[PDB]
């Protein structure tokens, strides 16, 4: 009858083996969220509203990415399961290829980008120490020193990410100190520089900082399928388990967001460059080798923090899960970080900056149909037996469910007649559509099945 699909990377992660709770957490979205994109971000704003404002787009960009997280993450925590698997559930067993394709290309390509500022920066800290200045292969060495740190799964970026958030604070709380003085102005003052050429509504502001955690949004499930869970909980004990999550991923990425969103904006009001590195051998006039050297431990110690977890995770699963016998998780890894690396992506992303803005919105009805078959359609009633197998609940038409591939093009079109708000349109409309269409294809294929009582095998303890 059926193939099976399940190997010891890809099964749901059991119990006892989880190793995450609320307070790690936190001190991984802290060291995550500190990187590159958001000086960038924040910079630019300050040309439609004023740095105070730029701060509370941000503070509200933050929050609405959490009430997405609330819900795109409550499967994983309960059942321990992959992205690429849990999409098997609305999409076909094979249908969710198609979808997930997508969603791997855009995390590919980043993790080369990335992969780049951290080689340029070693790359800087050598030759201010030996006049030595080849790049090609310090990104080679570094694709690779990720690689073999990722080996150890979240392991390595938990203990990773609590030793350097602390570091990472106090490394930028003497930043604003080193500009402020420098520049001989006080905070509050700094506050109201902007906003000099207004235009832009604040909506399509906030909407800027949140596509920024799209994609790591839209799939958590590879980071939080290791978060500590009762069992034994209640429909009660459970919505507090997923608020309790919420809340510690609140607390972690508003403040190390706001105080580096408030240096990239300081950046380009006071000097005018986003960048603080040169925003700040400006206004105090040179630096000495040391101190340099500094700015670029600083640099690499963010690229390594944000990286991993958000970029090369997530393909990995999707190789070691969809050809279960060929990969394994290590196995992965390395191919992913080679692909990502061969499209060279460093010389792409200028040009198709557009491109990209576009692929990541377009992923709305994407949580939006699987915030909805979970929740909504299923009622939560899921049936692990038949996600790791070729033939059962989740084939529907050889594979595929049309319908949902369906859903999935009229709402991207829909989504179309918004713009500023692409992502959030295609996700309420996702959302609402996928309620009908599946009470259709129910006609034809059944919602649930028998086999759902194995659940508790695949996740209690064995002996
Ligand atoms: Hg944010
Ligand atoms: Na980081």
């Amino acid at each position: 009858e059926a193939r099976s699909l399940l190997n010891p990377s890809n099964a749901p992660t059991r119990y006892a083996e989880r190793s995450v709770g609320p307070f790690s957490l936190a001190a991984i979205w802290f060291a995550m969220a500190i990187q590159v994109a958001i000086f960038i971000a924040a910079g630019q704003m300050t040309s439609s509203f004023q740095v105070w404002q730029v701060i509370v787009a941000i503070a509200a960009g933050c929050t609405i990415a959490v009430i997405l997280l609330f819900f795109t993450q409550s499967a994983a925590i309960r059942w321990g399961i992959n992205f690429t698997v849990a999409a098997r559930m609305p999409f076909g067993i094979r249908g969710s290829l198609i979808p997930i394709t997508l969603k791997a290309l855009l995390s590919l390509f980043w993790f080369g980008f990335q992969t780049w500022l951290g080689a340029l920066a070693l790359d800087e800290i050598t030759r201010l120490l030996t006049g030595f200045t080849n790049l090609p292969l310090w990104i080679v060495i570094f694709g690779a020193i990720q690689v073999v740190t990722t080996f150890y799964g979240i392991t390595f970026i938990r203990w990773m990410n609590v030793f350097a958030s602390p570091v990472l604070l106090a490394m930028g709380v003497y930043m604003v100190y080193l500009m402020l003085d420098g520049a001989d102005v006080s905070l509050g003052e700094v506050m109201s520089m902007g906003g000099e050429n207004p235009g832009m509504p604040f909506s399509t502001a906030i909407m800027i900082f949140v596509g920024g955690w799209i994609a790591v949004v839209v799939s958590i499930h590879d980071i939080v399928k290791e978060c500590k869970v009762d069992p034994n909980a209640s429909r009660e004990g459970q919505t507090k388990a997923d608020a309790r999550y919420a809340t510690a991923q609140w607390l972690g990425m508003v403040p190390a967001s706001i105080i580096f969103g408030f240096i990239g904006a300081a950046s380009m009001v006071l000097v005018g460059e986003w960048n603080p590195v040169i925003a700040i051998t400006e206004v105090v006039g040179g630096v000495s080798i040391p101190m340099a050297i500094l700015f670029q431990v600083f640099v690499l110690l963010a690229t390594w923090s944000t990286n991993p977890a958000a970029n090369l995770l997530s393909p990995a699963y999707t190789l070691c899960s969809t050809f279960p016998r060929v990969f394994t998780f290590k196995t992965g890894v390395i191919v992913s970080a080679v692909v990502g690396l061969l499209m060279m992506p460093w010389q792409f992303a200028g040009v198709l900056n557009t491109f990209l803005n576009l692929l990541a919105s377009a992923l709305g009805p994407l949580a939006g149909i699987m915030i909805s078959d979970y929740f909504l359609v299923r009622r939560r009633r899921i049936s692990l037996h038949d996600l790791y197998r070729t033939k059962g609940i989740y084939t529907y038409w050889r594979g595929v469910n049309w319908v949902a591939l369906a859903v999935y093009a009229v709402a991207l079109a829909v989504s179309f007649l918004t713009p500023d708000l692409m992502f959030v349109t295609g996700l309420i409309a996702a959302l609402l559509l996928h309620i009908p269409a599946m009470r259709w294809v129910a006609k034809t294929f059944p919602l649930f099945s028998e086999a759902e009582s194995r659940n508790e095998d695949y996740l209690r303890p064995i002996g």
